[PDB]
């Protein structure tokens, strides 16, 4: 394969993405039935990390119908990386630290109309690949087995700060993020952006 490499920082560094994701997470995360002890569950910070992410182009093709409302890559993904997303509340206020977001996975890119949709299709290792059970060729594609998909998110961590009942609020958040990045960011869902 011929690589081209292109400035991580600069990506990491825009001020058209970051507002956006923020923005993206906040919005979704608004559509949530929280316990009754987590208010003004905020999105406080979102950081690329410092670590660029190996991207394989696995196909171009022209953005899927289904943007109903230029160009489209269909593109295998690997962030074992130090992607970063602060956060706070009230219980008491808070301050929340999500880090160490691994990631494998097929991943539609799809760039219109200066926007970009980011959806993430299923995780490299999906037993579902194992005899095209999910067609994740674009052209069949995603069908309803779809819904027995393991978890794109490989790794995550999580800080906190103002016996450990913080363990049963840090499971919570990952048993969140977790379920919104599926819900909202992963096909027939995803990221929009300009």
């Amino acid at each position: 394969h011929m690589s081209v490499e292109i400035d991580w920082d600069n990506i990491r560094g825009d001020l058209s993405v970051n507002q956006g994701v923020k923005d993206f997470l906040n919005s979704r995360l608004q559509e949530f039935e929280l316990p009754s002890y987590v208010n003004n569950l905020k999105v406080t910070n979102f950081d690329l990390g410092t670590m660029p992410p190996n991207v394989i182009l696995k196909q171009m093709d022209d953005p899927l119908d289904e943007f109903y409302s230029d160009v489209q890559l269909l593109v295998e993904l690997d962030y074992k990386g130090d992607m970063s997303i602060e956060l706070s509340a009230d219980l008491l206020p808070v301050k929340l630290r999500i880090s160490d977001i691994g990631m494998h996975c097929l991943c539609l890119l799809a760039y219109l109309k200066k926007q970009l949709f980011i959806s993430f299709l299923c995780d490299v290792s999906d037993p579902l690949l194992e005899n095209d059970k999910l067609q994740v060729d674009p052209s069949n594609f995603m069908g309803k087995r779809a819904l027995e998909r393991i978890s794109l998110i490989r790794n995550i961590k999580i800080h906190t700060e103002l016996l450990r009942s913080v363990g049963k609020l840090e499971e919570f958040l990952v048993d969140l993020f977790r379920n919104l990045i599926r819900k909202e960011a992963a096909w027939p869902s995803w990221i929009d952006l300009d």
